[PDB]
């Protein structure tokens, strides 16, 4: 193979640069490329009392497998020092550069996928840089037409057709459209990016009992239920829009590969009720593979090893069997 | 000293007259009051293959335990034929005013507790009544300030800042004076009714992250943090604002009574995902103890013999046992 892939601690104050001094810490079939601040990973190594080199980068020398207790650096400083737990609106365009960075680097062919660490959308914000998350950031660096959210633990995948918007925003967001690009995307990446042949997914409604008839929403009617049945038309095994609590039951979701919710609330609590702290954050629909932890920058972690950096090594082997399926 | 409950099989098409007929098969240690069409409950009794006696209502003369294969009846005729499986608009007012009579019952002291069979509410919209459901139907005859829809299992409870609004109303309907109202109530009732001195509450966000420090929304800071702290300065052991999506974890969920969700699938999908169909609908802030069954009218198992009474026996005992606990 000698296959690259990036990877973005995110966060400088949070405990993103932790998680990866941690997993340095064993040897990978694929060359790790951090994308940060190289003293910002040497110094939270030292008070984890971890050892770490890091190997400059290059795309002219060809990718060589990452050695144990090692990481390749794609440079990138901060603004000013990073405490441990400690965030500061300083190192928010610091962060949103590594994404940058990090982003084309898999927009050119140099990296074969991208893993990212968790980001705060507070401070960067409060830097005055508009943000909603990896998901948007990389949708739209890419101009990608639409991507697809989707958490996937070993026994649940749920994808949302929006995600990280105020429950007042839902309603509206889901039009026609955009519930055409997102079953799309996901009955496509599921057959190609995960071997799925004939992927038979469970779709939410919008409103509970998924509108039942109009007596607790319209939506069902005049967006939802048209795209299934044109989609379904297209052979698409497509099952629903059914109520969410009655789909998440273990006789609906043990014949079905994904579950579609509308939104965030509506179809992550099951999936983390029964996660294990060990779900993948996987954006479907993007130009390159990326996938990514589904947990907080946790500051109140950062510098001493606390954080659990089981999400993260998942979300590193999971992008790294994508990448097998070419 | 023998008490009586109310009961209301719902839609006469539909499978709770099969569910009451099915748990009649056992004795009781409370006098079982039915409310609903004699006729229908002994059709389909002779439909299922099980023996069934109803005995008459009589208000005047003591309650006393329901013996196995008998009901206690408090007779309320059918408009039209009640057909398995089979909707018909005629009997739309049938089902309300069994829901009215047994709800009377339960307001003045006729009976201990009302547990409700499920019903159809595009039958009865289309027989030209207004209705949204049981726990809105109750709350307004009672004339209720205020109800709360709970579900509960043995290991989970989910109660509902909102019941069954479109996803688009509910932003606006979480105003200060309903998650007071609310909270109220359930805490209340969960000393009172479930019997736990001091109920520790977890309490969902409205916003995915709980708004996330107002980053995704700030329903959280204007409204919902207020009230919390206010109430937790009360004493009330008020966690949160927490993102549903984390809450819902053993670590939480262990050290916990009840979980407050804002609205309907933020908190039944993870109850019903482990409520293994043994779940349970109770109304919160009546004037009267009030249990039911969490699935639908099952039309197409009506009279068939496959409906699961489990749920049911569930509500009924939960009704018992507040009853007990209300004493
Ligand atoms: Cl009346
Ligand atoms: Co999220
Ligand atoms: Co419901």
């Amino acid at each position: 193979s000698a296959q690259r892939v990036v990877i973005t601690p995110g966060e400088p104050a949070g405990s993103g640069p932790d998680l990866v001094v941690q997993l340095a810490q064993r040897a990978w079939p694929i060359e790790l490329v951090v994308c940060a601040d190289g003293a910002l990973l040497t110094e939270r190594a030292a008070m984890l009392g971890l050892p770490l080199s890091l190997l400059p980068y290059s795309p002219d020398v060809p990718a060589a497998p990452q050695p144990a207790g090692t990481l390749t650096l794609l440079p990138v400083s901060l603004r000013a020092p990073a405490i441990s737990g400690q965030l500061t609106v300083e190192n928010g365009p610091y962060v949103v550069e590594t994404l940058a960075r990090a982003c084309d680097g898999c927009l050119n062919g140099e990296f074969a996928a991208l893993i990212t660490g968790p980001v705060h959308k507070g401070v960067i914000n409060d830097a005055g840089i508009s943000f909603t998350g990896h998901t948007e950031f990389f949708e739209e660096r890419s101009q990608a037409k639409k991507v697809v959210m989707m958490l996937a633990t070993e026994e649940l995948r749920v994808a949302l057709a929006t995600t990280h918007l105020p429950l007042r925003a839902i309603a509206d967001a889901i039009t026609p459209a955009l519930l055409h690009e997102v079953i799309a995307i996901l009955h496509h990446d599921l057959r190609t990016k995960f071997g799925i042949a004939e992927p038979r997914i469970l779709v939410c409604g919008l409103n509970p009992h998924a509108g039942e008839g109009g007596h607790m929403g319209t939506e069902e009617i005049d967006t939802i239920i048209p795209v299934l049945d044109e989609l379904r038309a297209q052979g698409m095994k497509l099952n629903g829009p059914l109520p969410a609590d009655t789909l998440f039951q273990p006789k609906y979701l043990d014949n079905a590969d994904a579950v579609l919710a509308m939104y965030h609330d509506q179809g992550l609590p099951v999936l983390k009720y029964q996660g294990f702290g060990r779900g993948v954050n996987i954006t479907l629909g993007l130009p390159f593979i990326r996938t990514s932890v589904d947990h907080g920058t946790a500051l109140e972690l950062a510098g001493r090893g606390k954080a659990d950096v089981g999400s993260f090594i998942t979300a590193l082997n999971l992008a790294i069997k994508m990448i097998v399926n070419t």
